[PDB]
Parts: C-alpha cells; sequence; structure tokens
C-alpha cells in the first residue's frame, strides 16, 4: 500500500496473509486474502500459478505484521487450492484472476470466529457500488514502488471507484480492461496498491452493509497517474464461487 496509513487486524478482521514455505524451510510472503466463509479464504490465481502446490502455503488469519505472532492469530494449511480454469496474464492485464483455498489447521478444522478473525460477506448479482464510491483496501503489499522489502505493519487506503467507460479510456488502459474488472484509485495519484497486496481485500460499504467487492490484481506501476488498481470484480464470479465452495 502506497500512503494511506498504519493499521491492526481488529480493523480488517477478514483479512488474509498467505505464506509460501521454500525448499530448505524458509518462510516468505506471498499475496493477501480474504475469509468469505470459515474454511474458505479468496484471493487471486496470479499468486500461485507458477507454484500451485496447495502444501507450500500457510495462512494467518489475527495477523497484524509480517514477522510477528499476533495475539489471537490462528494459522492454516491449504486443504484445496482451487484455481480459475480460464485464468491467462497479459502484459499487463490478468483474466479471470481469482483463486480459493481452502483452509485447515493441524488438527483438522477451519477458522473460528473472534473478534481479530471474522468473514467478509459477498457482494449480491448485478449489485456493484456507483462510481466515485470510496473503498478500502489493506495489504502488506510495497510503501513505494522502488522498495524490495514489505513494511512490516499491515497498511490499508481509501480509494474511489472508477467506471468502466473512464478506465477504457487511451491514457487509462483502453480495451485492456474489461467489464469483468473494476477500476479505483486516488484522485490525485498519491495513495494506491501495489505488489504484494494482490489477492487482497477491496471492500466497499453498500446500502449500509460491507462486502467484497474486489479483489487485488493488477496495474500499471504504482499511484502512477492515469493508471488504477485494477479488481477482479467479485460480483461476476458469484456463480464459480458459490460453485466452487460446494
Ligand atoms: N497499481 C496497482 N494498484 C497495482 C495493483 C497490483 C499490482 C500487482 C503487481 C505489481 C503492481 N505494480 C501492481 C500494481
Ligand atoms: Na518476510
Amino acid at each position: 500500500i502506497i500512503g494511506g496509513e498504519f493499521t491492526t487486524i481488529e480493523n480488517q478482521p477478514w483479512f488474509a496473509a498467505i505464506y509460501r514455505r521454500h525448499r530448505g524451510g524458509s518462510v516468505t510472503y506471498v499475496c493477501g486474502g480474504s475469509l468469505i466463509s470459515p474454511c474458505w479464504v479468496i484471493s487471486a490465481t496470479h499468486c500461485f500459478i507458477d507454484y500451485p502446490k496447495k502444501e507450500d502455503y500457510i495462512v494467518y488469519l489475527g495477523r497484524s505484521r509480517l514477522n510477528s505472532n499476533t495475539q489471537g492469530e490462528m494459522k492454516f494449511e491449504v486443504e484445496n487450492l482451487i484455481l480459475h480454469k480460464d485464468y491467462s496474464a497479459d502484459t499487463l492485464a490478468h483474466h479471470n484472476d481469482i483463486a480459493l483455498l481452502k483452509i485447515r489447521s493441524k488438527e483438522g478444522r477451519c477458522a473460528q470466529p473472534s473478534r481479530t478473525i471474522q468473514t467478509i460477506a459477498l457482494p449480491s448479482m448485478y449489485n456493484d457500488p456507483q462510481f466515485g464510491t470510496s473503498c478500502e483496501i489493506t495489504g502488506f503489499g510495497k510503501e513505494q514502488s522502488t522498495d524490495y522489502l514489505y513494511p512490516e505493519q499491515l497498511k490499508m487506503t481509501v480509494v474511489k471507484l472508477i467506471s468502466h467507460r473512464e478506465c477504457q479510456q487511451p491514457h487509462y488502459y483502453g480495451s485492456e480492461v474489461t467489464t469483468k474488472m473494476l477500476c479505483a484509485a486516488d484522485p490525485q495519484w498519491k495513495t494506491d496498491s501495489c505488489q504484494g497486496d494482490s489477492g487482497g481485500p477491496l471492500v466497499c460499504s453498500l446500502q449500509g452493509r460491507m462486502t467484497l467487492t474486489g479483489i487485488v490484481s493488477w496495474g500499471r506501476g504504482c499511484a502512477l497517474k492515469d493508471k488504477p488498481g485494477v479488481y477482479t470484480r467479485v460480483s461476476h464470479f458469484l456463480p464459480w464461487i458459490r460453485s466452487h465452495t460446494k
């Protein structure tokens, strides 16, 4: 997250921290995710497509820092790694950038909701917020594009939704951004999601209820003029989520 502010997991209790164990035992942060039900974390396929071994991953819930065991946190293994069959990546655009992680503790249990571990509601069909709506993003992603390390403390920011017509403008992304994708950015281009924030939530308050409107997918650089963050439009994939979580 470029700009924004430092936060803690109590303010984003659906946020999942996904790590990968490497050969030799080193563990590195991969992507963010969202708890949509006690057994299921939703993220982006591009986070896992090159290493699609469910055994390689570690999932934390209720974790506020990259290298601290936050009080009340829960650690999980991935029981099932479901990647969207029609995923593909162009130079910029990521297609069907959605994944499901069925989580299981070493005892074989799913998440136990607490004050710091909660689910995020899914959106309803054909009911996304209008352009200009302020939405929040959360992640352990880069604070600056030139950084090579990720911030130790969880960050959050607020961005505004951009219409598909505006995002398809030539100086924006042209025909590369599709109707299955949602753009969001800062009108002043100072705050944004960045590398490392992928898979993380774009949460919008709609009709008084907070919902998982988007999943951090792609963008040209970070917080660059006319280059919004691009998110998987979760409302399009509701038949796919429902069928793959049964
Ligand atoms: N500009 C963005 N919001 C954005 C979002 C996700 C990204 C993922 C990998 C690399 C980037 N530069 C990204 C930028
Ligand atoms: Na690390």
